[PDB]
RNA sequence: GGCCGGAUGAUCCUCAGUGGUCUGGGGUGCAGGCUAAACCUGUAGCUGUCUAGCGACAGAGUGGUUCAAUUCCACCUUUCGGGC
RNA sequence: GGCCGGAUGAUCCUCAGUGGUCUGGGGUGCAGGCUAAACCUGUAGCUGUCUAGCGACAGAGUGGUUCAAUUCCACCUUUCGGG
């Protein structure tokens, strides 16, 4: 969410930059108009009930001074000074006053909505970095790249993780209803040494290892979440909402997509002091996303699904400088230093602001290199969501009230991961165990994972 | 799913044996008898339709053989002389006859279904037969300690560790909601780490499990009361398309159980390696709504936690099943002392046994701090009812395997018995095996950085 | 946990009044006439809206009652108490 | 991706035929005969009901035209052909 002072020429800020920033994000103006009008219309409804609350005020003042001394026409806006009148035709405004004030009541009550409308999908302000443009596939702007990506092995991830025998598809499709998966043996131990591991790193870093709720009521989703993300990528999950065998009641719940979410909302509306402000977090959480916007796109694979585990780089920092740059560029370098030492080839890619979505203010995500797929696959994404979300959540800095900024960048997909390390490190009887990931590795794995099975696709 | 030949008395089985079970279970029989006269009648509608159609049959063939506006007669007897225009305005009449029969029989092949459903397992002699837990509890071992205490509880302690925020969690989740932070976290990734390793180290496959199961496979893996104060409901698009409005109603696990079980759901299985075990690994999801104001401070009960359990296939020949058994609930056994926890195995009445359940042993151990026995493990052995519910098969004369399932450790609760059983004047000591797992800094103990 | 209670949120702090737009003892600090201390006056915070600005007006938990509520009442947030 | 065409499911292989509860030519696994192979003859998978048992009847993806649909049109899923 935007700040207000932004739309009002009265103040710094101008709407012309907005509808710029509208223009450049891909989304359709207008509704800065619309946020201009209903503006301007909380500005003159504000007025008249303000002003007719003075005259309100003046009204009784007038009945309590001719009350004190003694024991029918209209004049709405010329309401002067005006003792002279009886304490019978002072009451008798009072009626038409109340429906007055009324009338506005709705109209206000109407106009903050219809303002908070709007103004909920207006996205954040881009960074001047930030390549213009909609499609990625061309005009993404590549900054850094490191390993070896020129090598192939002619092997894809959904082979391979047939022929180690450790997923069955067939059945997952029957229980969960496609994309649905049974991960087994030794790709649980793998994927649980990459939680190991990456906790351990971030836990080296400085980083606070946090388990989220992997749901969130309601109210709070809304905050942290625009409209395309309910309609197709947040499972909705329907509860009780009391726990009494009296209560038939219901209250809505939904699946989280990241620890973003709810790491963001466990400091809403808070005090946050600049004496220890560089907080980290170090979320680990399962992600469930509906991914409806795909159909047909990695279907036989792992690496596009509805569920799985994911730890999560989250920083509040402070808004002052561009500490919150220097620091988002710390994140994106320690990510840089884990894949790294993690030995998988991958390059840095500007996503343009068409792909954008609203709270982010820049976004850099990471592109993994598949030798058996003979493709990149984005691995990681950094963003600044600046005050936008902080904002909304309204977490605090005297005086002028001034928001942190937000940030949130994914250390490691344990599902995706799992097929980057699957394509680069095959042999020919199997797959060779990273020398970082052996330590935590059961002995007999240690070693390398076999191939207790063969390539998936047969023929006749 | 009980065998339907149980209730014929022309078969093998019969009905008063199961009546006695439904009142040992201290369910409400009856259903019992609903059960037989519905089949009974599903007995008689399937005879009329099997007579109704070779009378079907036999029309026809005097159709074709008179063939190489009369009506007639009332109404099997011979066929012979008559018109092929008096046979032809019969079957109209038949067609309707065997019409009504077929709403007849698509509604009691449902309401046979209906009452089945809800009808429990064959219980075990051994089970003890009450309602009152608290009571006719057959204790039958214990080791290690409980006798001592330490006078911390666990919902105090994990706010002094500050692993712990509830009021957050209560904002974001709605109640019952929780953030594992720091070193809680790395503990449980400790136990997680182990606990599957002793699994593997035995033998298990560790599988990780979906979390949601559509609907019509879990009506299949779960009774009524599940479905009303247990299981999250789950609404989701039900199609990749930007097209489609539809949904498709889905529910959250409550065990690993339940995708595990209907994994090799309709299968053929070869007994020359059906000793199969498994080890799953999942996030469990329980509304927990038959309890209220019950262990609100803490998070022994609450609504989602990850929960690694043992489940295992097995051959239905000889009581092996049952041997098994004895030698999963010993692996858990030998699983709790190695960690080093004082508790006692406690023999579940009748009367809080669930349906699929034959035999239903649980482990309860001590809290020091808390001065109580708290259920953390729950073996089960669920027999062939639900292996004839999911049809799983073993020539000739169909046989059904034995299924069985029991928690090898609930990583939330555990965290609480490792948490009063190990606390000291600084902090909690991390035990000799949790050492391995544990990070430099906290291999040693983890410390109170927070006042109770 | 239960009642019966009190306090309570947003005018510098505190005790307390009072249905008349508020009053008063008393207090820390602020500006200064005035004779380190003493005595007098005067001032006091946040939000919203109007003006370029000085400035003014509109808000005091959500509501009810009244022309009018800081007070009379209801109910909520938190806090203490006669207590069990 | 959408078009002019391909198959399906529930009858051991296949070929084709064919509105009468199917037919025929030839080839895999059991059984039997004559005497390694060939040849000769019968059978075949599952479900449900009925007699206690022999055995028989009912079911072949759902649905219309026909008395009768492997056969002729409609629909479902999957997988396959040239583009
Ligand atoms: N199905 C998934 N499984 C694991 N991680 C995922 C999945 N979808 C998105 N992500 C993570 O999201 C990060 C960056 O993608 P993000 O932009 O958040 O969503 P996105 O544009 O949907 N990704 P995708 O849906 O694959 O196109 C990746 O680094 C992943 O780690
Ligand atoms: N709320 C819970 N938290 C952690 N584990 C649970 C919970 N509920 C059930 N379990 C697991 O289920 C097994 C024993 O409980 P169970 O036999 O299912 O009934 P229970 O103890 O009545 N359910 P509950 O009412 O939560 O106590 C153990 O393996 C537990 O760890």
């Amino acid at each position: 969410v935007l700040d207000l002072d932004l739309f009002r020429v009265d103040k710094g800020g101008d709407p012309a930059l907005i509808r710029e920033t509208q223009e450049k994000r891909f989304k359709d103006p207008g509704l800065v108009d619309q946020l201009v009008k209903a503006d301007s219309e909380w500005r003159r409804c504000r007025f008249r009930a303000d002003n007719l609350n003075k005259l309100k005020n003046l009204c009784s003042k007038t009945i309590g001074e001719k009350m004190k001394k003694k024991e029918l026409s209209f004049d709405d806006l010329t309401a002067d000074a005006l003792a002279n009148l009886k304490v019978s035709q002072i009451k008798k405004v009072r009626l038409l006053i109340d429906e007055a004030i009324l009338k506005c009541d709705a109209e206000r009550i109407k106009l903050e909505a219809e303002r908070f409308e709007n103004l909920r999908e207006i996205g954040n302000l881009l960074h001047p970095s930030v390549p213009i443009s909609n499609d990625e596939d061309v005009d993404n702007k590549v900054t850094s790249i490191w390993g070896d990506c020129t090598v192939r092995k002619k092997y894809s991830h959904v082979d391979l993780v047939v022929m180690v025998d450790g997923f069955e598809g067939e059945k997952g499709a029957v229980v969960a209803g496609s994309r649905g998966y049974f991960l087994k043996g030794v790709l649980v131990f793998l994927e649980q040494a990459l939680i190991q591991y990456a906790l351990r790193t971030l836990g080296s870093r400085g980083y606070i290892p946090i388990y989220t709720p992997f749901f969130m009521r309601k109210e709070v989703m809304q905050e942290v979440a625009q409209l395309s993300q309910f309609d197709e990528e947040l499972y909705k999950v329907i509860g009780k909402g009391s726990e009494k065998s009296d209560d038939n009641s219901y209250d809505e719940k939904y699946l989280i997509a990241t620890s973003e979410q709810p790491i963001a909302a466990l400091h809403r509306d808070e005090w946050l002091r600049p004496e220890d402000l560089p907080i980290k977090y170090a979320g680990l959480s399962t992600c469930f996303r509906q991914e409806v916007g795909s159909h047909g796109r990695d279907t036989r694979g792992i690496f596009r699904v509805h569920q799985f585990e994911k730890i999560e780089q989250f920083v509040y920092s402070s808004p002052h400088d561009n500490k919150s740059w220097e620091m988002f560029e710390e994140m994106i370098t320690t990510a840089e230093e884990f894949y790294q030492s993690l030995g998988i080839p991958y390059h840095i890619v500007n996503i343009v602001s068409g792909s954008l979505n609203h709270a982010a203010s820049k976004k850099l995500d990471l592109e993994a290199w598949f030798p058996g797929s003979g493709a990149f696959r984005e691995l990681v994404s950094c963003s600044n969501c600046t005050d936008y979300q902080a904002r909304r959540l309204r977490i605090r800095y005297m005086d002028k009230v001034e928001f942190v900024h937000m940030l949130n960048a994914t250390m490691c997909a344990t599902t995706r991961t799992i097929c980057a390390i699957l394509e680069n490190y095959q042999t020919e009887k199997g797959i060779t165990v990273p020398e970082k990931l052996k330590e935590f590795m059961p002995p007999g794995l240690q070693e390398l994972i076999p191939f207790v099975k063969p390539a998936p696709i047969e023929q006749e």
